[PDB]
């Protein structure tokens, strides 16, 4: 707008304006920190995901899957024939109270009334009886496919006695009632490089951006560090990893890690997850909040205005998406929002500077964001390939094409248009369900044929 302005806003360019020479630092120490991982120890969880085999398109049959989070439990039935699928979908509601309940088969008992509708609903008949594959976003524990133990309650549950295999204690509760077989428990994130690839062979990874960041890819077991237990296992070939890369450079020699973004971290149940607290969009309205606050103080904005704006994430992610995406000029919507949302009242100078600031905040959370995608397909060679992405934060304003010519930027591609570059994001197909689905065929057939599917016991 004015001088003074002028001046606060290419200061804040520097703070938040990442040149690929960062991007190229951060990617480097990823692949290391990648490797580090996979070897006899290293702080990337890098938890293999037990999906021994690609998968071909050409896999047919009625599969069972279940997500359940804070809220509702989604079940799944998926229809699988030579590269496409028809699912079918319902959702429950967790019941009120359950999170924090005292007893654990309440759970589990919930989860499978559920099933029993479902099915009643679905077959009022059948005759086989159906694999199910359980995403359970929430720890790791996986000793084979069939396993899963709650290293820790996320999501904001809190029953007692659990840190055990949540898989016994659920299909328990089926033959207690009947009809399934929980093949398989997995991660979101292998979820869609599954289902994912199973439509589109050239996938080359799955990926999430939304509250949490993280990605899976293939690896190949002979370049793991979980050699030495196997047998069946080609002896060198197809390990689908769940990197968990949300926890990159919590050492901290190389994310541009600014004073707002210590801050974060601070008023954070503390000092964790630094990748995912400096690329998750979940986090770029107290971002935006930071600055803002930073420059009332310095009495260079909000003039007089009240304050009821410096409350800890009172700002959310809609708040920088929604200045992001104000279409004309005197940016209108920035106004009403800032106004009665808060009550304040900003000239057009300010609402200028709100925009540049969400601009930058956006952008770097995007640029970042891809660091550790580029980091897979150098570390495994990938010169091209699909990464099929998924989250909230896409169906954010120009993240998309802003990760995208990141990538341009770190490769050092010249091209013109996106879907002319060597390796394309696209979206993915359904994580959690299908992709949940697809392991479990994959898994059941390994049981079946009893092939192996873990670690040597
Ligand atoms: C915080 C924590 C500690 C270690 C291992 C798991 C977690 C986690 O929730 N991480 C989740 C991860 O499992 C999930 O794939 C992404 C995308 O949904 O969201 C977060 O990153």
């Amino acid at each position: 707008a004015a001088a003074x302005d002028x001046s606060l806003v290419e200061v804040h360019x520097x703070v938040f304006i990442v040149p690929p020479x960062i991007l190229q630092a951060v990617v480097s120490i990823l692949t290391t920190r990648x490797d580090d991982x996979d070897s006899s120890a290293a702080s990337i969880p890098m938890v293999p995901g037990w999906v021994l085999k690609q998968v071909s398109g050409a896999q047919a049959g009625s599969f069972l899957a279940i997500v359940m989070g804070g809220g509702d439990l989604e079940v799944i039935l998926i229809s699988l024939a030579g590269r496409q699928e028809s699912s079918i979908x319902a959702s429950r509601s967790l019941a009120a109270a359950m999170s924090t309940t005292a007893i654990p088969s309440d759970l589990w008992g919930n989860x499978a009334x559920s099933n029993a509708a479902f099915s009643s609903x679905e077959f009022s008949s059948x005759a086989g009886s159906v694999p199910l594959g359980f995403t359970f976003x929430e720890a790791g524990a996986k000793e084979x496919v069939i396993k899963g133990q709650i290293t820790x309650q996320a999501x904001a549950f809190s029953l007692a006695x659990l840190x055990k295999l949540i898989s016994a204690m659920x299909n328990a509760x089926f033959p207690a009632g009947d009809x399934x077989x929980s093949v398989a428990d997995i991660x979101d994130s292998h979820g869609i490089l599954x289902x994912v690839n199973y439509t589109d062979a050239x996938i080359k990874m799955g990926i999430i951006f939304g509250s949490g960041v993280n990605a899976a890819y293939w690896c190949d077991s002979t370049x793991i560090g979980d050699a030495a237990d196997g047998g069946x296992x080609g002896g060198a070939g197809x390990m689908x990893i769940c990197c968990d890369q949300s926890s990159f450079r919590k050492a901290f020699p190389s994310l541009p890690q600014i004073x707002y973004l210590x801050t974060l971290n601070x008023x954070s149940p503390x000092a964790x997850k630094t990748f995912x607290k400096n690329s998750x969009a979940k986090n770029x309205g107290q971002s935006l909040r930071d600055v803002l606050m930073x420059f009332k103080x310095x009495g260079q904005x909000h003039x007089x205005x009240a304050x009821s704006f410096x409350a800890a994430n009172v700002e959310n992610t809609s708040y920088p998406a929604k200045i992001q995406k104000l279409p004309h000029f005197d940016l209108r919507x920035x106004x009403d929002l800032f106004x009665g949302d808060q009550g304040i009242a900003x000239k057009t100078x300010m609402k200028x500077v709100v925009r540049r600031x969400l601009f930058l905040i956006a952008a770097y959370a995007f640029r970042l964001v891809v660091c550790x995608i580029x980091a897979i397909c150098q570390k495994k060679g990938y010169s091209s390939g699909h990464i099929a992405a998924x989250g909230s934060x896409r169906s954010y304003s120009g993240f998309s094409x802003n990760s995208a010519t990141x990538n341009x930027n770190i490769y050092g591609w010249p091209q013109s248009a996106x879907x002319s570059k060597p390796i394309x994001i696209t979206p993915a197909i359904d994580g959690x369900g299908a992709a949940s689905x697809v392991i479990x065929s994959i898994a059941s057939a390994x049981x079946s044929x009893a092939x192996x599917s873990a670690x040597x016991a």
